[PDB]
């Protein structure tokens, strides 16, 4: 037909799209008519938060944009925290909106507001296109801006008769975001002469650390120059089971960790794709001064506790092999010797079930090491936000990329499911497991008629406790009382049942393997209600270890 | 404690607030502590978007805001589509919200975003809090501006650090906010004067015609002066049954009602409390226009007044009601309203030729109508369900039945239900939706269990998503995306614990909404609906009918 | 009959007499439209004169004042005019040109986000994208600037907007309506608590100094024989006939009669006040009064400010419903020497120090010569600085809008502008300006403007030199000053190179003569008055409330 409609498609399809998430209306419609002509295939969502978290999996797990695509008003302002935790958690996604026509912009009605205004705090890139002829170009441009480091969201937003007008407006190339070269050669010779004089030099892996590519050339480096190393939440999938004896576990949260003992006792530092927001540096970078080597495809953010000696900015990996390619194995004398055995062991000693335990329900770490077990190496296992979260984010082993999937910029309750399904989406035919705690699980939860009506192979576990946990033992440690944590349950069972699920329940600890490996032998959607005892949460911000640690010391 | 979170807690003490609609989070906790000594309840919500629905189902029934409390980060950016759909609509609330401590406010730090600069384009006002003696000067604004005409959204945001630091400042008084006086008095002569002379004068009363005082001022103003009136959907409530006579529907959507021919018959209008959100001029509107309203007008190509009383809306009401005498009709008008209100009696019909294995639309409305006391609040939600609702079920109270129609937002039937029941209570409360905006907040229904609310909540059962798809079918001829598999709604309800009933067949449609009403603890209702007849909703038929007749 | 007709007609229907612009490529179709029909165009050296000018018309006369400009540097110089006008309840109108609607977002010569710069400053920051949505959206920016509290509204046309060919149609000029007066029994409640209080005082603020809301007041004063004091743009209220109930303009520090009368207050009811002009933590302390805010809005609350009684609606309507039914006050014994008191504390701190000399003219003697050779009816634009203090605390005012102060944002050189825009509005009439040396140079490039018209504008600087407001502060601060130094000019001289009247007071004692010779002269004249400053830190001294603080 020729209209603004088609323009937008046909950017989708020189872009490689091949999924569009999001909900009709009456402003946005033309577009959706024309995706009936030709363009990616577009799965309907049940909410366009979660159409929006469907996007962003699908740009964590690719390195291309997900596209989520609304209406006017309210379809538009339900976008706001998808697109607020994709723009600080480096995930790519281009979202496309409706609005009013030009004509009544600026009046009282329906479904009108300034879309672009709203979008403009949360995002790289928030436009609105008033001409017919634009479209090609705002739209491209959009795509690469949210690809480009660091990665994040874009909004582009079309009134009603800008999509709708007859034009014999061209298409334009879909050019390709180019990639940096490798840093400075004088910086990259800089870097690597520092960590050849350290006496104990440590890789802080980060956010953008994280990426596939990333991952790989950061093994040859520390299989090369055999560094102790960490990972960052968004870091998970670095290890791989003969880099463990290097490994002391990952950051975040609370400073009690052996990664944080361990940068602690570093003088130099190699930061990698770091975004501070994982991990606020004046939580690690303390007590003593200490060489910082700022390795990311953007400049570093400057803070009391954050001074980097030394930046090197362009393409991650490739700066990775440079430094890698002139390095060599850096030994260690006695004492750090004797510091990294002992940090190793106080890191064995945590990862155990405390001996004193018994309890009618499963400990965290069982849930954990059950799950580890039940599930094989590729398979993309995506993580809620809660206590459950931190167990999982501290204890649960990953040794491929993208294959655990925490949200570590927001926090945003809710992303596992459908963060699941976009997984599947991108890998058809594998099992993707999802974990979230029972409060979280409700904030996105309808999204379960999409992968049933799907019927993506997804695992869902909910760890079941009937409170917001998380917020309840910092509430203790704080004023040793709880506030507003408590709810009702639900039968989690015929929640799943009365979807076209399957629902599963762990009815005591010693069924937890067994009812595991049932949700992986399922056909279909999965959910699995497993209680779990939440006593030993509170230990999760112990300063014991600091303490234990320091007196070694 | 003399924290800055203690400021916050007098500050709702002194407001008058009972509820408080929230979910906890590391930055806001300093204020849910302070809660657990003194102030309002906290309900505990299952999304930050339901916890906004209901604080706006407070604001609209009593007038007083409604508060909802969360955490920063993503707990501030789902509050949007509530405060926008608040602010739009006409309902006083006041939202509060954590950040981080401000000497991170720049950095890149979790759960950290410029608050203040994402509500601006969607509420009357938008601030952060940068000093822990200025808490209870903002909280006090806030509250007086989500009130004052015309009612909407107040954002505050609070930095984890003002919240948490100890202080010596004092409250301030809960000033409330002032009423205006009745409109000048020379512009109400010159607007009884137009009623006087016009040969069919007619009322149309709007969004804030709805508040129960302008609703008493409004009716006795057309019982004595025997104006024919018309309501848009938020002024649904101001017909009495003594007033059925005069009463010609309400407009909305598309311009094929009984209600837009009678606004284009009339020589002269007069609007009340009219925001042209629900129903854009350009559709109804020569002919004379007195706006009588709380704010001025917006003046647009289709609507620009002859005569504008701005004032308090029911003071003025009465002044022209005192002042008015009866208007009597010529021959010609006489017969104009005959004919317009026999359309209007043929329009509430079900069709002749109607079959159907599953109930039509208006026999859901009339047997839910029949099923309902006139005093029980009715919250409706986003659909085609709605279009027939808010045309077809009749109210007769103020404040009976609520439609979202500024920004027209799935999801929010069930949270309003639950919102009116804590501002009933004693009472039923029933709420409507199709099946795709139930699943955008269905999940609150946890929330229901466990105030045990007396709520009955009616779904019609189609499979799609309708309103978009008719439109759709009319525009090229084909639908998009308006597809989803369906859902056993009974057993939805049975896991939350709830109890669910279906509808098996129409007949018994009386029988088991009877049962409903008479349950404990919540309900839902699964009702298959038929909506073949739905695209007629926007058909033409009835305006090119009546412009021959003419 | 292009866009740029339907923004043309428009001002037409307005009745919008005076354009002040500078034309610009994405705006010039309007200028081109504007040959054909419309209001006059006065040609601006200077966007943020041209703004400053808007101001004025719309201040003077209650209808927006009308400013347009191009896109990119054209617009951007309107900010702090625009943000002037919208903290100090003046009606204006801004227009301005934008880049295509294609290139919008492109990197391209003076392309911004118009709308989103004029948000913060504005009461209404709109950009049109269809052309038959002009006529709406500008009748609607007109009302908003106009409807109480009055401010700044902007409209953006991107450029292929007003060039585009349209049948559209315009729109009828609604003019924004009239609240009514605030409620019966909320003006009983008023009157009530005034007829009950020892001391009952009123306050005149920013829009009870508006024309009929003047008439009102002075009305109300008469009756009821309260005693009142003045917010500066409040200037005017004053009449002749009130100079005994009168206790002075009150701000910028709290050491002055009006401040001493507040604080004995019980009751104070305030009028049109915006608090900006002076915040309340200054005045309202020393204990509790009543207070009784009427306003056209409802008030601000603050620690310091939390009416117990608010009267909202229109302003003169409201005072007159209280006039009518309200009847003489009558002071008890107490309170009569204590207004006594007052009234001697104020005017001994009018005259000039007993052991003054100088070889400069001491500012009392500059403000008291230029009052008796001016007529009451005369406007007097004041700028902003030191003599801006000298200027707002002591020169008198009788008439309504005879002496504007900038006294929301503080602006520096809008004196000059401000007066050219009243003697436009004002023809055949003197207007008398004054600014210091420093903000002189702010804006003294429109000169150029007002000698092409002819004006009869008389200019009186204060010179010293030095940014002197500034540095009075920082000694008594930080005992040194910072930056506040700058050389001086041939003012002249200055004058002479525009083709103006150049005048200059070359002792004290001929400063009547150089006056009356400045007010006597055609077409503009700048007249330079030496000045000593050296009184000027005692402007900010704590004296007066200690020493009455003794006397209770
Ligand atoms: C959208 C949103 N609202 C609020 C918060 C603050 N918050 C963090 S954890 C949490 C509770 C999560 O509880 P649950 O999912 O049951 O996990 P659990 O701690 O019990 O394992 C909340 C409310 C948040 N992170 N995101
Ligand atoms: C939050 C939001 N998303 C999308 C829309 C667009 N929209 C309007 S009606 C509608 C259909 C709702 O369907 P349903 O709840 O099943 O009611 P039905 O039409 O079937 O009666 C949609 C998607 C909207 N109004 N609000
Ligand atoms: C645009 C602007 N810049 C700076 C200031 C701060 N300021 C206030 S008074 C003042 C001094 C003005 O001095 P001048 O005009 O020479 O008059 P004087 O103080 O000498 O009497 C300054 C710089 C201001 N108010 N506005
Ligand atoms: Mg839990
Ligand atoms: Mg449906
Ligand atoms: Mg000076």
């Amino acid at each position: 037909k020729n209209r603004g409609a088609e323009l937008v498609v046909d950017c989708l399809v020189e872009q490689g799209v091949t999924h569009v998430f999001g909900i009709p209306g009456a402003k946005i419609d033309a577009v959706f008519d024309a995706l009936q002509d030709k363009g990616p295939e577009i799965i309907v969502a049940r909410h366009e938060q979660n159409a929006a978290f469907m996007a962003q999996a699908v740009g964590r797990l690719t390195g291309k944009p997900g596209v989520v695509l609304v209406t006017s008003g309210p379809g538009a302002s339900n976008l706001a925290t998808g697109l607020l935790t994709a723009n600080t958690e480096g995930d790519p996604v281009v979202a496309l909106a409706g609005n009013v026509i030009r004509a009544d912009r600026l009046k009282r009605t329906h479904q009108s507001l300034d879309n672009a205004a709203l979008f403009q705090p949360i995002t790289k890139y928030s436009v609105e296109v008033q001409d017919v002829k634009n479209i090609p170009e705002a739209v491209t441009n959009a795509f690469r801006i949210a690809s480009a480091g660091q990665a994040g969201a874009a909004f582009v937003s079309f009134p009603q008769d800008v999509v709708n007008e007859v034009t014999n407006t061209k298409n334009v190339r879909a050019v390709a975001a180019p990639k940096l070269g490798p840093a400075a050669d004088d910086a990259i010779s800089a870097a690597i002469a520092k960590i050849q004089t350290a006496k104990l030099p440590v890789v802080l892996v980060g956010m953008k650390g994280g990426r596939p590519e990333a991952i790989k050339a950061v093994r040859k480096l520390l299989k090369k120059v055999q560094l102790p190393f960490v990972e960052t939440y968004q870091a998970a999938g670095t290890l791989s089971r003969d880099l463990e004896d290097q490994y002391f576990g990952r950051i975040g949260l609370f400073r009690n960790q052996p990664g944080d003992l361990l940068l602690e006792q570093a003088d130099v530092v190699l930061t990698i794709g770091y975004d501070p927001i994982e991990y606020d540096p004046k939580f690690w970078n303390i007590n003593g001064d200490r060489t910082i080597i700022h390795l990311d495809e953007i400049i570093a953010d400057i803070d009391h506790a954050y001074q980097p000696d030394l930046e090197l900015i362009g393409d991650i990996p490739s700066t990775i092999n440079h430094i890698e390619h002139d390095a060599v194995k850096v030994e260690f004398a006695e004492r750090e010797q004797k510091i990294l055995s002992d940090l190793k062991q106080y890191m064995h000693e945590g990862e155990q079930v405390p001996a004193d335990w018994k309890s009618d329900r499963a400990h965290p770490l069982e849930i954990v090491k059950e799950l580890r077990n039940a599930v094989d190496d590729h398979v993309t296992v995506t993580c809620d936000i809660g206590s459950h979260a931190i167990w999982m984010s501290r204890y649960f082993r990953s040794y491929e990329p993208l294959t655990l999937m925490i949200s570590n910029g927001m926090q945003t309750l809710g992303v596992a499911l459908p963060w699941a399904i976009g997984a599947s989406l991108v890998k058809p035919g594998e099992k993707v497991v999802s974990v979230s705690g029972d409060g979280g699980f409700l904030f996105s939860a309808m999204e379960l008629e999409t992968a049933v009506r799907l019927k993506a192979p997804i695992v869902h576990i909910v760890w079941n406790d009937s409170t917001y946990d998380m917020v309840a033992f910092q509430q203790l440690k704080k004023y040793n009382r709880t506030s507003a944590v408590d709810f009702g349950n639900i039968d989690i069972v015929k929640y799943a049942e009365s979807f076209g699920a399957t629902g599963l329940r762990v009815e005591s600890p010693d069924q937890l393997a067994d009812v595991l490996r049932q949700g992986m032998n399922a056909e279909g959607p999965v959910i699995i209600d497993v209680p779990v005892d939440y006593s030993d949460n509170i230990n999760l911000a112990s300063d014991k270890l600091p303490k234990e640690f320091g007196e070694l010391m």
